[PDB]
């Protein structure tokens, strides 16, 4: 992951995140992705392995250089704020942000 | 953005464009974009900087080659009609459907 260390002007959208990242060729390329397929809502939590939290989550906004943060609904239909950090699985490989396992 | 300028045979189904769009080098390719990531319900109106708008719309519809067209629930729930050009912030980037920024 570690994203953050190779981008900058990073900015949460919803469930898309932006930023422009370094090239090897010197240069740097705006890139995005959209994280809702690669972070669950599970009760109010936001946790990896999963998909789908935008359908129950609000609020959304980038922390730092690297935290989502969120409200999120538990199962008993409740909010609570939440976050998780995208540097642990969100990486930039030659300027394109990439989920990695 | 800008996609329909390079792309074809668009489609919106729920909250999803899928369409199909010249690759920088020739041919093409296609590729989907949930607009829930994206696109938000505010009071009735499709909005962008924000997200699931189709929790509270309905009716998606494609109009023209860029303007998602639907019926969303104002704050006092009633339904009215709203549209939002996806051109403002969709690119065709090699090909591929990707939300860009003001830069
Ligand atoms: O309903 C969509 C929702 O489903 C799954 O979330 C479950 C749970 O963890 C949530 O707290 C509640 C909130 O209403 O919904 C569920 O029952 C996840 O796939 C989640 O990402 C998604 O939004
Ligand atoms: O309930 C999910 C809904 O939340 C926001 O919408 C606000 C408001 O703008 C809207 O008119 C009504 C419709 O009942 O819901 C409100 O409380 C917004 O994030 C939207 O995208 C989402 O569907």
């Amino acid at each position: 992951g570690n994203f953050s260390q190779a981008c900058y002007n990073s900015a949460i959208q919803g469930s898309v995140l932006t930023s422009t990242c370094i090239r090897t060729n010197g240069g740097y390329n705006t890139s995005s992705i959209d994280l809702n397929s690669v972070i669950e809502n599970v009760d109010g939590s936001l946790k990896w392995q999963g998909s789908n939290f935008i359908e129950t989550c609000r609020n959304t906004q980038l922390a730092g250089s690297s935290e989502l943060a969120a409200e999120c609904k538990t199962r008993a239909q409740q909010f609570v704020s939440t976050k998780i950090n995208l540097d642990d699985h969100i990486a930039a490989i030659d300027g394109t942000l990439k989920y990695e396992l």
